[PDB]
């Protein structure tokens, strides 16, 4: 239970693809956006550095929260 903001994230679009990335990533991962907030929460096995880097190189530049 990590949460980013995503300031990058402004609409649907955007976060469909923050999530299709984190999933990709980790196909156990659940993940839920918000278009208003532009926060993240992420569960997964993985680091909170290795999500954000994953999201980073997509052009979503997170920050943790
Ligand atoms: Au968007
Ligand atoms: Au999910």
């Amino acid at each position: 239970g990590m949460q980013f903001h995503i300031d990058d994230m402004t609409c649907g679009g955007c976060a469909s693809t923050v999530k299709k990335t984190i999933l990709t990533l980790d196909a156990n991962a659940t993940v839920r956006t918000d278009p208003a907030t532009r926060l993240v929460d992420v569960e997964t096995s993985l680091s909170a550095e290795q999500i954000a880097a994953a999201l980073q190189k997509a052009g979503f530049p997170p920050r943790e929260r």
